């Protein structure tokens, strides 16, 4: 209905070093009255509400199933990374305007269900990158989940 999002994840405790690729998204829903669908992808840091650090994926154009095999990398010490999350968000790329998000999920702390689970995967097996699909939810309630 929203999307789904394949990503991969990665934690080495010594090094202090999450990784996060962005494989790849699908049967995203298209965005606007007419034109047509851009996506990229944001990748977001969070902990306690604010968002820490930010990163994005190039652009892709007119597909609701692109792919993007690109990683990006965070700086979260051992001692943190229970505490933190990783939000990732699929959005609509026009040169006007606001991008539209289409949807998004977060993985890490107060996550829930598959977000969860592949979270907990994650920390379970250091420095095992770990693939799985999730279903993008609207802005409005994981950004609910997100605040402070």
């Amino acid at each position: 209905k929203l999307g789904d999002i394949c990503f991969s994840l990665r934690y080495v405790p010594t090094a202090g070093k999450l990784t996060v690729v962005i494989l790849e998204a699908k049967n995203l829903k298209k965005m606007g009255v007419g034109g047509l669908s851009d996506p990229y992808v944001k990748i977001h840091l969070m902990q306690n509400g604010k968002r820490l650090k930010k990163k994005k994926t190039t652009i892709k154009k007119n597909t609701l199933n692109p792919y993007y095999n690109e990683s990006f990398s965070f700086e979260v010490p051992f001692e943190q990374i229970q505490k933190v999350q990783v939000v990732v968000t699929v959005l609509d790329y026009d040169k006007i305007g606001k991008n539209d998000a289409i949807g998004k999920v977060f993985v890490g702390y107060n996550s829930t269900g598959a977000e969860l689970r592949h979270w907990s995967d994650m920390l379970a097996n250091p420095r095992r990158p770990i693939a799985q699909w999730h279903t993008l939810q609207v802005e409005e309630e994981v950004d609910a989940m997100l605040a402070v």
